[PDB]
């Protein structure tokens, strides 16, 4: 059976979004998301499907700016919704669904980090850590001079503190480069297409 | 050259998943990832590609339930697997490729965090920090009274504890929200769907 | 209007990347990303569009090997560029979009988690913890043999210390396989699938 034009959107409709692995691209049926503006009169189903809901004006509607970003879903579906990963578990300690959602479409979050503790490298007898303890076992401490009206003293910041060159395994804190500006999984870099008209 | 039908699923294969910036969708070719289904009968390449993979039965098949997740690639590949970004440093810690890899096609994964250390902000004189140390420098720690038969007293979970009306630079922890519930880069959060007919 | 042959690329540019909801795929119109090869003579206008970046030869151009990635944008938009979330606030500290940045067109990047800070169970009353500390109130520390010449004791790891069996909710530091070998988002794992010819 031949092929009509009327096809083509069903096959891929504008508004659509997928990846692309060079710096240029071959026709103006697309665009890159990096927060440009097409013309509505070039491109009138991006104009009514899309309208200026990523910026622009109703005669030159914007593009996404996904420059730098990742993409999750919008909304909560199932696998973070199973009240097997919601609530908290038998120690008190919320299940790793909690807080965990997608925004509305277009919405865009920031990095962010779970809450989360590490034990210290110092204690005492007394099941009394103002944050938790661990059980007795071979861990410093003083018998002398406790009171309980003092400060928190911070920790660093996870960077280490010694140079590479005078350091070995116990003096050095973490995997390398594992600290950073920047909270992210692997990934590769890729630009972001829609589809602007056929 | 005139195209015919057979081009079609040639050019977008039922079955492939892409992004889309609005809410609605203009035709029954796609539809959300947002755990529906389909009719068997309406989508037969949808059935006999995917069958009940994401759920449903083989009347109506399951779509993916992909709302508030992000996407990684399946398996572990050369930029993973590469054996400079495994093994251990030499510092004898695992190099960041260790332990990660992308999981089975429709495979959900929880969010995690690599382990980490922090210095703390006591120590002693001794070489002897349960979990490592600094060399000896400007650092606070008592010489009385220590013995080796104490608990670990826990961090904190990287919320602040004083109110924001009266901290200063050294009372805040932490970068502003960079704390919370979930463990996430940077994103924008769209709709994803999935070709499921002609 | 019927639909000719140049208007298939237009459609779908090759080089365009989109996911794959299963394990193999039916035309070798579309590849998988996990680093294989495709003829030149076979995929001409991959050849040209895509060349060898991704590897191989120019006879045999390499493909992706996305397997166990995320993707991100390239470059840095909008989002992360805004001064609202650059430059420093109040308390001094990197707003969330400093250091944040996709890379070029296929570059990879390995996970990292920001530098972040906890409040540690033990302190003093003067304002002189190393890293910063709270206000003074119910927190323990010692009057007695304070000097300034000592080491900082590293924190643990952040996995657990004590059994399950052993453990009830201030014996336990985190939240259920909350850390592990990995910092990573919610995610589904998915093919990724390349467009390498007509
Ligand atoms: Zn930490």
């Amino acid at each position: 059976r031949v092929v009509t034009q009327n096809e083509i959107d069903r096959t891929i409709p504008v508004g659509a979004i997928m990846m692309w692995a060079a710096d240029s691209l071959p026709s103006d049926a697309w665009r890159f998301c990096h927060g440009g503006t097409v013309s509505a009169s070039d491109c009138p189903l991006y104009a009514s499907r899309i309208g200026t809901r990523y910026g622009g004006s109703s005669s030159n509607p914007g593009l996404p700016d996904m420059r730098g970003l990742f993409v999750r879903g919008s909304g909560r579906g199932s696998h973070l919704t199973n009240p097997n990963v919601n609530g908290n578990d038998q120690f008190g300690k919320p299940r790793l669904g909690v807080g965990c959602t997608g925004g509305y479409v277009g919405e865009v979050q920031k990095q962010q980090m779970s809450y989360h503790k590490h034990a210290g490298g110092f204690g005492e007898y007394d099941d009394s850590g103002a944050f938790g303890n661990t059980r007795r076992s071979n861990f410093v401490g003083t018998r002398k001079g406790l009171d309980w009206d003092n400060r928190s003293y911070f920790t660093n910041d996870g960077y280490e503190i010694d140079p590479a060159s005078q350091r070995n395994s116990r003096y050095t804190l973490n995997r390398p480069e594992l600290i950073g500006n920047e909270t992210r999984p692997w990934n590769i870099s890729l630009n972001y297409i829609i589809k602007v008209k056929e």
